[PDB]
Parts: C-alpha cells; structure tokens; sequence
C-alpha cells in the first residue's frame, strides 16, 4: 500500500536515463499509470513527495524537460496533457503545488509552466489547459492565490508570449508605443469578478493560515485595481458611512447624558419637548444596536470562521458585535425594572466611542497608526501585563499580610494603593498599622525599583524596537484592511475596465475581448 | 504676550544646532502630536461620557469637570477616587482602569517610540530645511 | 485634432531609420512643421509625450545624435 502503484516508468524517469526510458517505451508500457502509494500521497507521514501521480507530472516536477518532450512527442503512445489524477490536479496544478517560494524553485516552476503551456498550444490549439479545475473546484491560478504562491501568481498575472500561433496565451499586452512611453494592457479575466471565486476575494478572505496573504496584493495590477476602485466609488461610500456612524454616536451620547434618574425603570413620558427628544434619541440608539447585532450575525453565518480565527482575525467585527450585545442586555434589563441597565449602557457607550477608531482606515497615516496600535496591544502590553500582575499581586499580598488592622487590611485596598505608584501617585506612607517600619519600607522600595524604574522603561525600549521592526508590515496590513473594505462594499451592493481588442484572432477564426485594464509606463533605456 | 514669547524661537536660526532643534520641533508638531492628539481626544471623550453618565449627581456631574478629572491622569495627577456619587463601584473602577491602561501605559509610550523613529529618520532633512530657512 | 500636425518627418525620426530620413529629405519636405496635436501637448490627458513640437527637438529628446547632426548639416 505504501509504494504500491509504482511502475518501471516512474523509476526510469526518476533516475534520469534517456536510453533506458526509450528502451522501456519500446515494449509499449502504458504511460498513464497512477502511483497511489502513500509515499506518493500529499502528507501521509513525514516521508513522501507529491508530484501529481503521473509520469508526465513526475517529469515536469523534476527538471526533466527532454523526458516530457519525448512523452509528448512519442509515436508509440503519446502522453495525454489534460490528464487528471485522483485529487483532480493536472500537470499545471502539480507544478503550482510543488512551488515553495524559492528563487531557483520559482525560476524552474515558471519556466516549466511556460514551456508546457506553449507545447499544449502547439499540439492542441483548441484545448485551453488554464481552465481545467481540480476536484476542489479551483483553477491553477486560484490554487496559486489560495496556497500563497507569490512567485507563480506574479508570473501568471503578467506573462508575455512572442512566438507564432501562441501569442494569444499572453496576459499582458502593449496597446501602443511612442518614443520612451508605451501603454500596456492587463487581462482582468477572473481577478475581480468571477461569480465563483476570484483572485481578489480569494486573497482577501483567506484565513490567516495562508503564508503570504499580506504581500500578495503588492503585485502591480492588483494594487492598481484596488486604488482605481477606491478612488472611483468606495471612498465616497466609506465617507458617508463614517458620517452616519458619527451622527449615531452623538445621538446616543446625548440620550444617555440626559437619563431621567428617578428609580426603578421604566420611566414615564413627560409632556415636554426635551422628553420627546430624549425618547426619540433612545429609540434611535436601540435601532442602531439591533442593526449592528444583525450585521454581526450575518457576518458570522456567511464567513463561518474556523472558531479559531475569531480570536486571531475579524477583531473589528467581534468588537462591534460585543457593543451590540451590551446594548441589547441594557434594553432587557431596563424593561425588567433594574438599575444595572445603566452599567450595561455605559459599557456600550465606551465601546462605541473606541470603535470609532475603525474608520481610521481610508486615511493612510492614521491607518498605519491604528495598525501599529493593534500590534502593540497584541504583543507588548500582553507580556508586560502578565509580568506586572505577578509582581503586583505578590507584593500586595506581602504588604497586606504585614498590616495588622485598619482601612488597608483588605487585599483590594492594598492592591489599589500599590497600583497608584504606577501612575505617579504613590504615597509611601499610606498606613502605619504595622509592627515593623523597616520591613514596610523595604517591601515598598523593592516593589518600586522592580516595577516603576525597571519594567516601565524596559517596556518603552521594547516598544521602540517593535516600532523599528514593523513599518512595512504595518503598511501591508493597512492595504489588506482597505482591500477587504472595498470588497465588502462591492458585495453589499462599477465594472472592471473598458472592453478592448488585443489579438484580433484566436487560433480559430473568431476574435476575442478580455476586459483589459490600462497602465502607462515610461522607459529611458533599451530603445 | 504668550504668542510673542513663543515667537522668540524664530531667531533660533542663525545658530546651527539650535536651528536644527527648532526644525525638528516643527516636524514633530506637524506629524506626531497631530495623530496622537486625534486618537487621544477620541478616547478621552468616550470614557469621559461613560463616566459622567454613570455618576448620579454632585460636583462632577458635568461633562467639563469629569473631562478635567480624566485629563489629570495624563499629567501624573489622577485620583482614582475623585467621586463616590454612583451606584456601582466596580463599573467605575473598571472604566477608570481601562482608560488608564489604554492611554497612560500604551499611547504615551508608543508616542515616545514613534518620536524616536522620526528623530532617527529626519536628520539630513532637518539640516537641509535649516539651510533653506537661512537662505530665505 | 489629437494627432493633427504630424508629418512624415516625425514618423521617420521616431522609427530611427537613417536611410528613410535621407530619402524623405531628398524630396525637400519642410523640416520646421510643428505638431500641435493633443498627444504632443504637455498634459492634455494621460497619453502624450512632450518633445518641443519640432523635428529638431524630437531628435534631441530621443537618443538621435546622428539625426540632429544631419538636420543641422544638410545642404537642401
Ligand atoms: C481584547 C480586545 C481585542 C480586540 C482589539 C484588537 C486590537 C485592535 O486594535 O483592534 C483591531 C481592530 C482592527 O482589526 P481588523 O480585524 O479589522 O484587521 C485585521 C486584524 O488586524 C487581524 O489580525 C487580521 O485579520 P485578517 O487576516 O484579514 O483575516 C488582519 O491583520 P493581521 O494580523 O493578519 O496582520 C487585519 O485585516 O481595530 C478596531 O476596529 C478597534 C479599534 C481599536 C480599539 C482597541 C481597544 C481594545
Ligand atoms: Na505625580
């Protein structure tokens, strides 16, 4: 079961001996046997090597160009080019699979991709290999986008072909050239709208598990597309949403600031203008809360996170949902004749005013600043808080054990007194109900030297280091955050670009249009 | 009078080191203080509104008084017990601790870090701008 | 209006063919025509290339040293 399925063709191809391959092919051995052994499976154990489960794929994935030429140009039994393995992957799918983002590996993978594409055009002009979709329902371009294969995606999105009867395969073109400036056209077929899966939505909605999700959008055409769509309509839509949220928060603040404070809600409606306005404001605030609650529900239903990216991705969505939950609990408590509705609503109010920071995206500098805040909270504050809490609790317990009796004989009071040192308000004499003054002073001085002088300054230093280290990463994360905003704005409910002619004739008689997107560049050398 | 005493700083040009220092002040004011002030004002206003809504009555039942009390934390003079006219002490303490952790411990130190980065990045630009200021 | 004003001299200079330039100059075509087309204007749209609106300037601005030598040393 482990090695089962292998045939002598596989061994001959592996050892890289042309003479033996030809001699074995003389007998007529089938060249379509699939090796289903677990060693040839994807990840069934640490030992193994996935190559597509066919001799053609094995040759393609192991620096065997002459061998694949032979297999595709042998009279006894020509090798099929569209063959699909058990997983559904073809030769191009396997080539995408074996890519691992290394300079030599990327160079070889792209070279073999191009060569096989040209050969397939030559033997089978009608057939188009780029549309063959594996059993997972993904084309090789979609597979490259999902898997994080930056090199393959970059090569595919902007390939050019300059040979007879196979120029139609190219994706970038050149509309015209004049002097040092020439205009190039990029094919937007299945990048922004595909109705099943496209490069943009595959990259944006990919889980955090994918390796290069941040760097994937830096490929030229994608950045140009995102900026174009933004400037076209998304900027105005986003500004309107930001304005509406500001108005909603202002209304909520005004309504909460003027609560009637009389005891045991609900409260009656006094016949006055101010009371009517207050009732209207609170109704509007509750409406906003329920709207956000429903939005969060449908987001969770649609994206359906893996139950672990919830704590790693979609922080904004969970924060907005928690705000809505606080508002709804506040309403329920209010109509149940309880005063804790005030506590719930103040928590919701503070959460909403902080969530105001979400709209910081859409402005480059402020977006970078917010991304930096998010990183800092995740790393530095967490580690600092763990160590600081340990120290504070230990020294608080020691001090409160020392004290005999009085106001500060409780753990909470002494913990608060010890914490006051951190904010520049420590007393050093807040009590005298102890038997030993030297022990008290030594404990307090040790706590001060350990936290205030050491840990806070080290936190400043580590923050400086992190700030030094995460600039480009912050910019890339901001770009991804804006791309997600653009895609969501489109989906909530514009087109790619102008239709144009590039080849004028496919291999067949009829011509084709492929929804191109123009880019202009200037060159001063290589005339 | 205050504006004139601050404008005294214009004549700092004509001396190389002090001119560079003033140019750095100008850059810092333009970038770092502006971004920090926007975010800080948002946080301060939000938490002030929450706290003042919590309070029932008394001296600190006004938005201005509570905003000033919250601001005092930034300058190392926050009280953490400035009032008691509320129904829930846990909510009050949680709000104040959240505000402190979010501003005093996080944002101020991040501002120091970003100031350090900017200082690292703008030396030659500051010297060139000083040269242009002297040429004018 | 877009491409208007261009003459065969401009195309000959652009393609960088000395033989055709000389042959065309044999007929005596004027070497002072100004291309006023919007493509040749400064920034009238994203497409365009400003070069001064003269064959001499076009040669000077496009790595044509032999061409400008010829235009400045032609007897006709
Ligand atoms: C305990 C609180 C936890 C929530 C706070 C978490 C700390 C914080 O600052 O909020 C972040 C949130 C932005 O989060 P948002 O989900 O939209 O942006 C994504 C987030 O950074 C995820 O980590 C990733 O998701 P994915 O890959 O695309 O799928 C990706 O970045 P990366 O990691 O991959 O590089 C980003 O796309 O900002 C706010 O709106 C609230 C205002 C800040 C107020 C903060 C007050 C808490
Ligand atoms: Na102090």
């Amino acid at each position: 079961s482990y090695y089962k399925g292998q045939t002598a063709l596989h061994i001959a191809i592996e050892r890289r001996n042309m003479t033996l391959v030809t001699l074995l092919v003389e007998n007529g051995a089938d060249v379509q046997a699939a090796a289903n052994g677990d060693f040839f499976k994807k990840t069934k154990g640490r030992p193994g090597f996935y190559f597509g489960e066919l001799p053609l794929s094995l040759a393609a994935c192991t620096n065997q160009l002459a061998i694949v030429k032979f297999l595709l140009q042998n009279s006894w039994q020509p090798a099929d080019i569209s063959a699909r393995d058990s997983v559904g992957n073809t030769v191009l799918h396997a080539l995408v699979e074996v890519a691992d983002n290394t300079v030599d590996n990327t160079k070889f993978v792209t070279s073999m991709y191009n060569e096989i594409l040209i050969l397939g055009a030559k033997l089978h002009p009608t057939l188009k290999l780029e549309e063959i979709t594996n059993r997972k329902g993904l084309t090789p371009l979609a597979l490259a986008a999902s898997s994080g294969k930056i090199g393959v995606l970059a090569y595919i999105l902007q390939r050019e072909i300059h040979e007879p009867e196979c120029r139609h395969l190219s994706r970038k073109f050149t509309e015209w050239a004049y002097g040092p400036v020439h205009s190039s056209l990029y094919d937007l077929s299945c990048i922004d709208t595909c109705e099943k899966n496209s490069v943009l939505e595959v990259i944006a909605y990919s889980s955090s598990e994918t390796p290069n999700r941040h760097d994937m959008l830096l490929v030229e055409p994608l950045n140009r597309l995102l900026q174009d769509k933004w400037d076209r309509f998304v900027k105005r839509i986003f500004y309107f949403n930001f304005f509406v949220y500001c108005l909603y928060m202002i209304i909520f603040t005004a309504a909460a600031y003027y609560r009637p404070v009389e005891g045991l809600p609900p409260y009656k409606l006094k016949n006055t203008v101010g009371d009517y306005f207050r009732v209207t404001g609170e109704i509007l605030s509750v409406s906003g809360g329920v709207y956000f609650f429903f939005r969060g529900i449908q987001y969770f239903l649609q994206r359906r996170p893996s139950l672990k990216s919830l704590f790693v991705d979609s922080y904004s969505e969970i924060l907005f949902f928690v705000q809505s939950l606080f508002m709804l609990v506040s309403v329920v408590l209010y109509f149940s004749q309880r005063k804790e509705y005030v506590a719930s609503m103040v928590f919701s109010l503070a959460m909403g005013w902080t969530n105001m920071l979400y709209y910081t995206r859409g402005f480059q500098q402020m977006g970078i600043y917010a991304v930096m805040i998010e990183k800092m909270i995740l790393r530095d504050l967490c580690r600092f808080m763990f160590v600081y809490l340990v120290f504070l609790f230990g020294f608080s317990t020691a001090v409160v054990t020392l004290i005999e009796d009085g106001k500060y004989n409780s753990l909470y009071s002494t913990c608060l007194e010890l914490f006051k040192f951190t904010i520049g308000m420590g007393d050093l004499e807040f009590t005298e109900n102890y038997d030993f003054k030297a022990v008290f002073i030594i404990l307090l001085l040790a706590y001060v030297i350990l936290t205030y002088i050491l840990l806070l300054n080290m936190l400043i230093a580590l923050m400086g280091e992190t700030v030094n280290k995460i600039a480009q990463e912050s910019k890339n994360i901001w770009k991804l955050q804006r791309a997600i905003t653009i895609l969501d704005t489109e989906k909530s409910f514009a087109f790619r670009s102008g239709k144009l002619l590039q080849v004028g004739f496919t291999p067949d008689g009829k011509d084709d249009y492929r929804w191109c997107f123009r880019v202009d560049e200037v060159n001063w050398t290589t005339w």
